[PDB]
């Protein structure tokens, strides 16, 4: 016959997240030869990440994205990635290697199976930067006392509140409204999700903090992955291998346009000094100790061996 398979993501049109997967889509078309469509619901068309990944999980959706750290609904495991500068831009190709081909992703595939997904993409998304609507921000004390928007990890909570700050859960796709009616004072994101979904409008501060690593990862109910033919599994991972490789290479041209654009609109990025940089990282450092009976040792070794 043909198959449709639907997709739901919160992210926006020409972000990173996702042109991977329209790209996934596309390489489903060719290597079916037209018998299996991915249809797309991004840009939160079904709702934010909890409710289609929890769809997804159900089995109402074939595929859903969530966002590593909105993931810790779903396992507390995937905080891992959410641990305080467990990472740093500067490692990111030796992170990929650990996921694409070794261990660690082998123990995150497993993760996922013990929640009924099965991986098809562990899509890059990137570093989070703080960022305010009103309040100059040029260092880690300027962030105390902010009304700040999180995701729904605990760590990123955590992160906040060890920062001086007042953390704010909310939902992506209602996160602008949020900081239009002042709700909150701030966020931590992409600077290319910032521009894309139109929240460079209200902004008018950033510092480079990098203080949360994301990815999306986009999973598929594992009954409906089991249920189909051997063939159609395979068309999926390897469509989705290879549009990684694709949507990590555009990542970083996205990512340069957009601070240019924040540039243009107006907003002040402060880059932090070495020294500002270890103060944030040692001041969020306790948080990893809170998080100790959640997230297994060996996971946070293998992710911390990718930065040696």
């Amino acid at each position: 016959k043909r198959i449709n398979i639907r997709l739901a993501h919160p992210m926006a049109p020409g972000n990173n997240v996702t042109v991977g997967y329209e790209k996934f889509k596309e390489l489903v078309a060719e290597k079916s030869n037209g018998r299996v469509r991915i249809q797309l619901f991004g840009n939160c068309m079904l709702g934010s990440d909890r409710v289609t990944m929890e769809a997804a999980q159900r089995g109402t959706l074939e595929m859903a994205s969530s966002s590593s750290p909105n993931m810790a609904n779903f396992s507390k495991q995937w905080m891992v990635f959410d641990l305080p500068y467990i990472t740093s831009p500067e490692h990111q190709q030796k992170l990929y290697k650990a996921i694409d081909d070794g261990e660690l992703g082998k123990k995150l595939d497993e993760i996922a199976a013990s929640i009924g997904l099965k991986p098809i993409m562990y899509s890059e998304y990137g570093y989070r930067n703080f960022v305010t609507t009103k309040k100059p921000i040029k260092t880690a004390d300027d962030l105390k006392n902010l009304k700040v928007r999180t995701t729904d990890s605990p760590i990123e909570v955590a992160v906040a509140a060890a920062l001086g700050m007042a953390p704010t859960p909310i939902s992506w796709g209602e996160t602008y409204t949020a900081l239009q009616q002042g709700t909150v004072d701030g966020e931590g994101n992409t600077f290319s999700l910032l521009n894309d979904a139109k929240h460079t409008e209200v902004l008018k501060y950033a510092i480079d903090s990098a203080h949360n690593y994301s990815m999306h990862l986009l999973m598929m109910n594992k009954a409906y992955y089991d249920s189909l033919p051997a063939n159609v599994q395979q068309i999926l991972t390897e469509a989705g291998r290879e549009a990684l490789t694709y949507q990590r290479s555009i990542t970083s041209e996205l990512e340069k346009k957009a601070e240019d654009a924040f540039i243009e609109q107006g907003i002040t990025v402060t880059r932090l000094s070495p020294e500002e940089r270890a103060k944030l990282v040692e001041r969020t450092r306790p948080v990893w100790d809170k998080f100790k009976d959640d997230i297994p040792a060996e996971l946070i070794k293998l992710v911390q061996e990718t930065q040696q």
